[PDB]
Parts: structure tokens; C-alpha cells; sequence
């Protein structure tokens, strides 16, 4: 159970660019206070682990954390049973990880002066934004207030501190540059399933459109619907009419066909309301998403589509929260993925 | 042989604390845009990373990145070649690899608002601070100039973007609580060695100060020397007869002395000059630099310790740069490590 063998480890980073200051750099001159003259500076890069089994079987699995999070959610859960990553090199596949850029060992592109700023260049905004461990509860539906818990729990209860020290801010790199490394990815490691989480949902499914590589995503409480330019359905505000979901990203038409040519399953844990909830924003902001997802799915499949929405509770796991592979139940979770990975061949050679 | 068998793998948060947002939380309200409002941060936290062979022997090796680095460093070379992470698994030691709060995975203490600033208070500075990849360049000793290397050197030519792109900003959390975060961790562990590189050579010096489970030190070309209050030795300017070094840290002597009661060995790699080097501002800075630590190993000598300087070229190895553990001979340099570890018994139970 927690035994790895592994043929090969490392990690390495992909994808990027390079922005320079004004000048010519010195050598004879004082390096230190570090200065933007003469300077070339690489920024948005990737940070990327693999841990690869002997006799791998099947395609390599990319995961992708979501917002604010690293690739620490994979390795572990919070109170330090095994994350996906071991499961799934255990399941014979090939596991990559990522630090999508502007997170964890991913680049956060600051220089010398305020942050963000190369000279007259603002590369990503001094302002920045993060949530709080009151906003995370209940985005990530511990309960419906912080301090709470729902009934069914298999939130790993006690270990709220490790929980929540593992979230932080993004910068604000373009989503364009975040999908532009993780296509160079699938680009380099060949035909691969994504599994992605909340905010990387969308951001899969833009990798997808851009790579015949990846042949399967699988995504944990996708948090951005997607759709035809166009063609985004009525969805409703949310209970307290003021507020809306996560504006729907919007592709050409030609792009979007492109997920039809895949198998795609949307995996949601427990506690989505079925009704409009005013008293708890968040709980009422997951009705609307995941209803807005479903509609997303039935596009997918009118025009050819292997799409699915998996509910855990209706394949008998209750209590999940949004982070279903770090719950108290994460090993019966990577059962359902081994099933889809199955379903489709994406675990033979 | 890249092969590794882990009886364990993992990681966790360790180390932090909190601040708060002024206000109250309520849930009914929208949560997204984040705000401040009733808000919970955690700050300053360290990721950490172990591996474990099955049968350990000797004492966990605890690996702490340099400057504006991560445990990348230790994971693999810029061209892809094992580190010192799988190669200690290798040699039978249980390895923890740390991203420092600031760095990596560990914790950017920012919210909402320019960043590092909660509300009229400053956790870190708006204002950055970055190296170049020109600065990067010389003070890691690839050649004496941007795009030049020596002729003997070790770094893996080729791989220069991949090198760069490892290493990043750091924002101005207290060097008091980053040796906070190590000492909790050392706690945790229990009796362990500190391998340490650049920036963190001070710091695991401090570190083990306050923390009798430190066993031992290797510190690869440590960045600032470390003396007893009021006992730092005169210490000559650089060539250009205006800058100097970093200003030494001072410590209480009953401190200092703790540094006596463990085998501690610093190395260097090569192409440091022997003489003063007016056109090479960082090569002239490691001449002082390296003389400042000799007198620091002095030091704890004169107070019984067993302090030594290992110059790598006396070992027979040619052209390190100030990352030997990932040059192109870092299968030697790590013999070293094995052979500094089990002439203090730290390879046995
Ligand atoms: C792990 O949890 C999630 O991934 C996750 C899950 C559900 C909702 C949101 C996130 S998030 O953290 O990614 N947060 C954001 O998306 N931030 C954000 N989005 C918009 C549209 C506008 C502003 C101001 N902030
Ligand atoms: C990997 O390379 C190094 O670690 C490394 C190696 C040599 C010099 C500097 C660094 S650095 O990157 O840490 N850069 C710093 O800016 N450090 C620093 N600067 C000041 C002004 C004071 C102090 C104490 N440290």
C-alpha cells in the first residue's frame, strides 16, 4: 500500500518565455543588489515531476491541480495517506504532475521593482487576489459554513491546518500561457489522459482541442463550463438573484468538435444542493455550475461525443467533498477512475 | 541506474502561522471576488517531501535548496539525469526535500491587494527583487561572463533554459522564520543531517543552533558566513576596492559552540581565483567569500569542533560550478557526500 517501485523519477521544466531589461549587463559591476539592466529574464515556465513504474501499461496519466493549488495534491492527502500519484503508479500507469506556471515551483514572473513589473511592463498585476481559509471551506464544501462539517464527511477531519497551508495565490498569467505549456507537455510525453481539478478543468479542455494526444480527461468538479461560440444556453443567476456562475469560456465551433473524439467524464462529490440554497453561496454556485456542466456534456454529445457526468454519491460513495482524491475515501475514488481508464483501453498497450 | 524502491513516499506542510482580515465571514454572501473580509490566511509554511528506501540505514538526509531555488534541484539535473534525491534512496538513506516558506511550493504570503500587503499592514515587501539570467550566470561560476563558459566546466551545456527556469524571486519573508520552518521540521524528523546549498548555508547553520537533532552539515558553497557576536574577523573588500561580501551573520558564542559538537564540512567547486579579480565582480566575490568561511570553520575548531573545507579540484574533480550536485559529475560529488557520511557514522543504525 504505500510500496512504490519505480523504473525512472525526475522532474524538468517545459514551456515559457523569455522577457529582457534595458542595457547591458556587466560582469565587472556589482551583481548583488540584483538589477533589470542587461537582463533576460524566463518567465511562465512549468514545473513537471514524473514517476514512471517498471512495465508501465497503458497511457501516462497527466494530473492537474487546481486554483491555488500544486502538485502536492496528488502526492498526499492532508493527513499523509497516499495521493493519486502513488495509486496510479501502483495501477501501472506512468504519473505525470504539474506546477501549472504562476504556481508552486511553476514561475511566478516578478523582477526588480513592484511586483509584477519589468520597468513600464506590467507581466502580471501588482493587486493580487487569494482566498481565504473561510472562502476554501466552503468553495471546497467541508460544510456550509467554516468550522462545519456536512454529515457524511469524508473530509480528513483534524487536519485542517495541513488542508488549507497547501493553497495560495495565482498571479495573473494568461490562461493562453497556462494552456500553452501543458500542450507542449502532451506535446512531448505522446498520447496521455489529463485529470484535472477545478479551475484546470476548463484549461484540459482547451489542452484537448489544441492536442490529438490527449485521448481521455477526466475532471474532478470542473469550475468553468465550456461551449460553442454562440451556443451557451440560458443558465440561470444563482438563489440570491444577484449573482451568476463563472462566465462560460466559448470556443470555435471547430475547436469544440474536438472533444467529441474523446471519452470525457466530469466527476462531482457530494453536498450539491438540488435546490436553490440563498443562505449558502457557494453550495448554491455549485447547483448552477455542475447544471451549467451538464449542458455542457449533452453539446459534447450531439455532436458525436463520449461525454458523462459521474455523481459519487450515485455510485455509492457519499460525503465526498471537491477535492474527491484526497478524501477519507480517495482509494475508492481512484477505483472509479481505474473503471474509466478500463471502459476505454486507456490501460492496455 | 534510475531504479528506485520506495518502502514510502509522501509530502506535507509543516511550520507557519496565520493572519487575519478585519470582519466577518458570511457564507450567504458572495465569496468570489476573494476578500479579506473575515478572512483566515496561513503564511510562511514549508512543503516538504520524503522518500524512503525499504531498510533504511543511517540518518535522513534533509536536502535545502539555495536561493530563489526549490527541491527540483535535488529531484533531477537540467538534462534530465538523476539528483541527489533518488541517488541517497539509492544509497539507502530516507531523504526529505524542502521548498522553504517563500519558495516553491512553500507559502507566498499575499491577499487582496498589492501584493504582500494585508490591509495597512506589510506581511512582505510590494517591491521584488530577482536575479537575471546574466547574474545567475556568473555568481553560479558557468563561465566569467553571460554565454561563456570554462573550459573545464561541469554544468550540462545544452540545458542552459531548462537550468535558468528553476529559479525564481523570493519575497521578503524573515530569515527567523524560515529557520523557524526547518527547526519544526527537525523536530518532526527526529536525529538528521542538513545538506545545504548557497543561501541556505547560513541558515542550516542557525538551524543547528537550535536543534540538537542536527547531526551533521555538508553546505554547498554557502552564500554568507557565520562568526560569534563581535568576533567577526577583518575581512578585506573585494578587488574593486568598494563592495564587500555579505555582511557575516553574528550569533550569541553559547550558540556558536553548538556548531563545535557536529562533524560540519563545507565544499566548493572550482574556478574560484586564487587572486584578486577586479574584472569579475562575482568571481572575486567567492575569493572573499570562500576566505571568510575558512576563518568561520576556524572558528568552531578553536572550540573543539570538527569543521573542514573540502575544495572539490583537491578531490580530483574539475570544473564544478556552485551546483555541483547537478553537474555532470554529481555521481562523484555525491561519492563524496557518501564517504563525509560514513566516516561520522551517519550511514549506520
Ligand atoms: C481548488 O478550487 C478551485 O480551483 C475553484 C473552484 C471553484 C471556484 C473557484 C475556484 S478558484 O480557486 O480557481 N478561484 C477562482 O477561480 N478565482 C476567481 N475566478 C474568477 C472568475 C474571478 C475571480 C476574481 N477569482
Ligand atoms: C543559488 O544561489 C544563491 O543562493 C546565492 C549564491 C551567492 C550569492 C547570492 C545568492 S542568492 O541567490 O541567495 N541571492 C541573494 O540575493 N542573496 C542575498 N542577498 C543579500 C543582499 C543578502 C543575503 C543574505 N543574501
Amino acid at each position: 500500500k504505500r510500496k512504490v517501485v519505480l523504473a525512472e523519477q525526475g522532474s524538468f521544466y517545459i514551456g515559457g518565455r523569455t522577457v529582457t531589461g534595458p542595457g547591458k549587463f556587466d560582469p565587472s559591476k556589482p551583481v548583488i543588489p540584483y538589477s533589470n539592466e542587461g537582463a533576460t529574464f524566463y518567465i511562465n515556465q512549468m514545473y513537471v515531476n514524473f514517476q514512471a513504474p517498471v512495465r508501465p501499461r497503458g497511457l501516462p496519466l497527466v494530473f492537474w491541480h487546481g486554483g491555488g493549488l500544486t502538485g502536492h495534491i496528488w502526492e498526499s492527502t492532508p493527513d499523509g495517506r497516499p495521493g493519486f500519484q502513488t495509486l496510479f503508479v501502483q495501477d501501472r500507469h506512468t504519473v505525470y504532475t504539474i506546477d501549472q506556471p504562476g504556481r508552486g515551483r511553476g514561475n511566478i514572473p516578478t523582477f526588480n521593482g513592484p511586483f509584477g513589473q519589468l520597468e513600464e511592463e506590467s507581466i502580471v498585476n501588482t493587486v493580487t487576489g487569494n482566498s481565504s481559509k473561510e472562502g476554501a471551506w466552503v468553495r471546497d464544501r467541508l460544510g456550509p459554513a467554516p468550522g462545519q462539517f456536512f454529515e457524511n464527511s469524508q473530509f480528513p477531519r483534524g487536519y485542517e491546518d495541513n488542508y488549507f497551508k497547501e493553497m495560495g495565490f495565482s498571479p495573473s498569467i494568461s490562461s493562453d500561457e497556462i494552456v500553452d505549456a501543458v500542450v507542449k507537455l502532451v506535446t512531448h510525453i505522446g498520447p496521455c489522459v489529463l485529470v484535472t481539478h477545478a479551475a484546470s478543468g476548463v484549461l484540459g479542455m482547451r489542452v484537448a482541442t489544441h492536442a490529438k494526444n490527449v485521448r481521455g480527461i477526466v475532471a474532478y468538479e470542473p469550475a468553468t463550463s465550456i461551449f460553442p461560440k454562440g451556443k451557451v444556453p440560458e443558465i440561470p443567476p444563482l438563489a440570491d438573484k444577484k449573482s451568476q456562475i463563472f462566465p462560460p469560456f466559448e470556443i470555435q465551433e471547430s475547436y469544440f468538435k474536438k472533444l467529441a473524439k474523446i471519452p470525457i467524464q466530469f466527476v462531482f462529490g457530494d453536498n450539491i444542493p438540488k435546490n436553490p440554497k440563498s443562505a449558502y453561496w457557494f453550495l448554491d454556485w455549485w447547483r448552477v455550475t455542475r447544471y451549467a456542466h451538464s449542458l455542457s456534456l449533452e453539446a459534447i454529445n450531439k455532436l458525436g461525443g463520449q461525454a458523462s457526468l459521474l455523481d459519487l454519491p450515485t455510485a455509492g460513495l457519499r460525503g465526498n467533498t471537491a477535492f474527491p482524491f484526497t478524501d477519507r475515501n480517495n482509494v475508492q475514488v481512484a477505483s472509479l477512475l481505474s473503471d474509466f481508464l478500463g471502459k476505454h483501453g486507456l490501460d492496455q498497450n
